[PDB]
């Protein structure tokens, strides 16, 4: 029943679209797309708090953690709203995005729309890298690309 | 005090930040900043309806118009929530924006937040320009740049 979508592009080649679909206000959101130009593996993969691309990624400030909860992978309790996990690149540098997630919301409180989605350099440790930053953004190093998410069709 | 923001991209020379701010809710938002790249003269400046922009700003879809009014100016009563008239541009190709508007809002059902800031090849004829496309889109020609509107810290 709402739609909304981001175009992730950045300071190199990684570029992508994600679609997030969400059947009732209080349901879980389908969230799918393809992101190409990554490096093999995981990547992590979250709604940063403002959706401002001022000075690029960098403007989107922390994840997005309306509650004041720690770092976290999509499956935990503990975590940020929006702490999606990773995503995974194959051989090729393409991730398939297929995520279904009942935090994030395209209505309510936890709304993502206005915020910025990003796809980093490196894994998201998920809060277990045995370090402190891994408990404020999981260790997944820099902003590949980013985009706003906006409301669809 | 909401803040909202826009980065305008397009496929062209067109590139601009745009600022919002609403001091209070249903007052009037504040829009300023800057675009450059412009051919000297107006240039339509509109919310559209989708923060798509998958395809560029075609994707973002017609005049954003949640009560269903036909076009207009910013100081008309008959006017899309999304128009917001025209900016002007100098000889050196800037527009330097600077627009009050109380029919626009970053809360409720006339929020902006998460669709697309449009500006657009040619002036605005604000419904006054004696054809039927004048009701609809202005005649404000093609989609030079485009941005979702984010939040903004
Ligand atoms: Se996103 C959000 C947060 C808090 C309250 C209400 C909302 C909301 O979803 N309303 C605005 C909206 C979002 C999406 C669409 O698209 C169909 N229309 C309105
Ligand atoms: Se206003 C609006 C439109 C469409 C979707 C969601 C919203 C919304 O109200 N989201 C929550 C929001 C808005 C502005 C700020 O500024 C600090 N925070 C949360
Ligand atoms: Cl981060
Ligand atoms: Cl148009
Ligand atoms: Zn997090
Ligand atoms: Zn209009």
């Amino acid at each position: 029943a709402t739609k909304v979508v981001c175009v992730l592009k950045g300071d190199g080649p990684v570029q992508g679209i994600i679609n997030f679909e969400q059947k009732e206000s209080n349901g879980p959101v389908k969230v799918w797309g393809s992101i190409k130009g990554l490096t093999e593996g995981l990547h992590g993969f979250h709604v940063h708090e403002f959706g401002d691309n001022t000075a690029g990624c960098t403007s989107a400030g922390p994840h997005f953690n309306p509650l004041s909860r720690k770092h976290g992978g999509p499956k935990d309790e503990e975590r940020h709203v929006g702490d999606l996990g990773n995503v995974t690149a194959d051989k090729d540098g393409v991730a398939d995005v297929s995520i279904e997630d009942s935090v994030i919301s395209l209505s309510g409180d936890h709304c993502i729309i206005g915020r910025t989605l990003v796809v980093h350099e490196k894994a998201d440790d998920l809060g277990k890298g045995g370090n402190e930053e891994s408990t404020k953004t999981g260790n997944a190093g820099s902003r590949l690309a980013c985009g706003v998410i906006g409301i669809a069709q």
